[PDB]
């Protein structure tokens, strides 16, 4: 029986779209910090579970472990960052991942224009968009306790879509799927992934596991 998925399309806020264009079309040293930004986002999302739970018991009754899995797929040329954090409602995806201005965007674009390290992106409140250093398309599957499962997707170019995501239930949390650019396949290598997690992500307070395809 055929599923129906409602799809809505949204313009990125003016400066976020400009930032994405800058990120996409400019060479940066130190691209590898994208992974640090996504793991940090997962970590924040798991912190929120813990604070809902240390503070609102029904959350306590989940049996899911709080964790981050990294899943490179060399066949599909994707890298997926999965967490069991609080997830995002539909409103959350639309508001938080592209329609609302961030006060740091302009200053961050000026800093990059003046040759700052892309690694500074975490301090300007726009760290998610580092995904576009290495990915030509990003899909975010998400499931929050208060909503249905949603998929957000953008190949940049000024808009993104949010749609209900039916079947493949993922349970609470978020999966960010990076469809890597043809020249960024080094981020599918177990040794590369381990290197960058050790160098940039060693104070995450949750277990992170890397799934290596035999
Ligand atoms: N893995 C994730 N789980 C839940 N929400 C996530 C997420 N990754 C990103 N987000 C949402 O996207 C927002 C933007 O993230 P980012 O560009 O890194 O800025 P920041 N300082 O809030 O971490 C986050 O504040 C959060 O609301
Ligand atoms: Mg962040």
């Amino acid at each position: 029986p055929m599923e129906e998925e409602e799809v809505e399309t949204f313009a990125f806020q003016a400066e976020i779209a400009q930032l994405m264009s800058l990120i996409i079309n400019t060479f940066y040293s130190n691209k590898e910090i994208f992974l640090r930004e996504l793991i940090s986002n997962s970590s924040d999302a798991l912190d929120k579970i813990r604070y809902e739970s240390l503070t609102d018991p029904s959350k306590l009754d989940s049996g899911k472990e709080l964790h981050i899995n990294l899943i490179p797929n060399k066949q599909d040329r994707t890298l997926t960052i999965v967490d069991t954090g609080i997830g995002m409602t539909k409103a959350d995806l639309i508001n938080n991942l592209g329609t609302i201005a961030r006060s740091g965007t302009k200053a961050f674009m000026e800093a990059l224009q003046a040759g700052a390290d892309i690694s500074m992106i975490g301090q300007f409140g726009v760290g998610f968009y580092s995904a576009y250093l290495v990915a030509e398309k990003v899909t975010v599957i998400t499931k929050h306790n208060d909503d249905e499962q949603y998929a957000w997707e953008s190949s940049a170019g000024g808009s993104f879509t949010v749609r209900t995501d039916t079947g493949e239930p993922m349970g609470r949390g978020t999966k960010v799927i990076l469809h890597l650019k043809e020249d960024q396949t080094e981020y599918l290598e177990e040794r590369r992934i381990k290197e960058i997690v050790k160098k940039h992500s060693q104070f995450i307070g949750y277990p992170i596991t890397l799934f290596v395809e035999k």
